[PDB]
């Protein structure tokens, strides 16, 4: 819908950062159906060493960290341009200001408590959707667990992609879609 | 819901064709969640070569087809009398002119690109509701990949079951049910 | 939702029965959006052999049975005080009456059909979120199978968790969340 969707837009144009900035195209479609979000995602790395993979990573990550009315903290690895409530196949031309009702349930899955085998959705997913090129995702909600000195989230959802002992070297890293869903703050 | 289903109904007759007419029972409800669809299938076949599986096959296929107003293309292979919005445990008693707001969004999903890593969802699946028999599960949003000299499609939903390296000779072709959703065109 | 939203709440104390009273934590959640019912599930042992896991036990099991009105039997595995419709992070004051639209739909999963591949859904879930400790969730609906002289349920979910051929002696028994849906009742 309009207001019951916040995503990334269907096809966006290089918004994340998993190892250098812009460096990635993340597909997140979060759904409100009241109690619950109904989530699908999707990640195509577009240059640097997972375009195509190099022999030094095994694994990518990315954090998505927002303040208590559930807006991007402003070091954000997910460019805020195109993050925003629907509006056709596009986004609202203005910056929402409140998203508390798409943010993971602080009773459900408590802040730091990522070890909490709760917060945590793991699944595998496929590298170009070849079901013999198996990759395990890992996601996380509100583990964040601050980098120390720094500014601390209200919540977070992380996204850790890992296919240590494949060797996928030489293929571009993008996954096959998948769906979760959680429990809403409210 | 009614006008928010769009299904098979819940226990259909024998509808689909995965080697001849009417083969096999496709059981799929597509739930309408705003910008995403929410879905369910599971299929069991009835005759021929899959009940029970021969040596000759180790892999199954299905691909829906439809027009620009999400209306099944004439030469489907899903039997057209029982898919239409719900009623009950049955269907509208008239044919569905417009389903658009159903179908796989055009701008994640480009038509032809079923190569393409996000138009893909792929997972698991199991025989006979056994965990030790799975089989692999890949679902393509508008792939398509019109055969040659025939009738394009707007959009196309296709199910690709393979059991490759298991032999599953004499058992029923039968699955458990999945659940999987995608984003909507409208 | 309130009322399109049944739980056990988002937090839930000891509430379910695999061994002995109360020895665990099932942290589950249905949401209606019409014609399915989208769920997410977690179980967390407490005490006895599952906390931490014995070598006596290679599986749990938990069956939840609802009368024609949806509403928990007497005798049942999952504590009724804080199973309810939701209001906040908690339950409404009174026992719900009717939830007959939050029932597995009985012509898509016919009672005692257990066996039926479509019945039942299969995945994996991981101990403690850990992606190297697997174990295999069947989730079978409305599968029932009366314990003999007792009194039979018109509709009901079990869950059955199984980790055979793995060794998880001294780890505490927590699974990773879930995500599912099946067809509603009405």
């Amino acid at each position: 819908n309009d207001k019951l969707t916040l995503w990334t837009t269907p096809a966006p144009s290089p918004n994340c950062r998993l190892n250098a900035e812009k460096d990635a195209k993340l597909t997140l479609v979060l759904t409100k159906c009241g109690s619950q979000i109904l989530a699908t995602v999707s990640v195509l790395a577009v240059k640097g060493s997972l375009a195509p993979i190099s022999g030094t990573v095994q694994s990518a990550h990315l954090i998505i960290r927002f303040d208590e009315n559930g807006v991007l903290l402003n070091n954000s690895f997910l460019d805020p341009e195109y993050w925003n409530f629907r509006n056709g196949d596009l986004t609202e031309g203005t910056a929402y200001t409140n998203a508390v009702g798409f943010m993971p349930n602080l009773s459900a899955y408590p802040k730091s408590h990522g070890k909490t085998a709760k917060s945590n959705i793991v699944s595998q997913v496929y590298l170009n959707g070849d079901k013999t090129k198996p990759v395990t995702l890992t996601i996380t909600l509100n583990g964040t667990q601050e980098t120390g000195d720094t500014t601390p989230s209200a919540y977070s959802m992380s996204f850790s992609w890992d296919w240590s002992g494949h060797n996928y070297i030489n293929e571009i890293f993008a996954t096959s879609s998948y769906t979760f869903s959680y429990i809403a703050q409210e």
